[PDB]
């Protein structure tokens, strides 16, 4: 296969935005995925690629995947791993590129 | 458009598995994506269309997309909308179909 297919149950439109942050010393992919209240984004992490879902937020934008949490406010981003730190407060700073 | 295609960096084996959830007195139409660790689900509900992607959990198969949480321990669920349930403890409860 090699792609995921969500067909939705609509004409919608759906848009792809493809960012790079940078990490510390790493490099990060990540792929956003729009399609109205709908919202996704792909983190091709080293340690297991993610796909993440928009989830309830105040500011900026939340994102879960797996164990993960990405939190982008703009061009700064939060990466946190719940198991390497459950209190979700020591995140690595990331900056869009 | 209509649909969402996101391209896995891998030739990944990816599954569709569609669940027929009875809530109540409503109907839900719930279809799963899965390609190895990633996991979406698809929920197809009244309010808005969500998909939601598989997030960490101890027990059963914890989702979170937009405001909801879709916790599934096999053929029951739990639908929690955390602007009407904050606590995340007033679930309306969902059989398999």
């Amino acid at each position: 296969m090699g792609e995921i297919t969500i067909k939705l149950p609509d004409s919608v439109k759906v848009s792809t935005n493809s960012i790079l942050y940078k990490c510390g010393a790493k490099d990060l992919s990540v792929t956003y995925y729009n399609a109205g209240d709908i919202s996704l984004a792909k983190l091709e992490l080293e340690d297991e690629t993610v796909v993440a879902s928009n989830v309830i937020s105040g500011s900026g934008a939340k994102y879960a995947g797996s164990v993960y949490i990405w939190w982008t406010k703009g061009k700064t981003a939060s990466l946190y791993n719940l198991i390497d730190n459950p209190e979700e407060d020591k995140p690595i700073s990331c900056v869009e590129q």
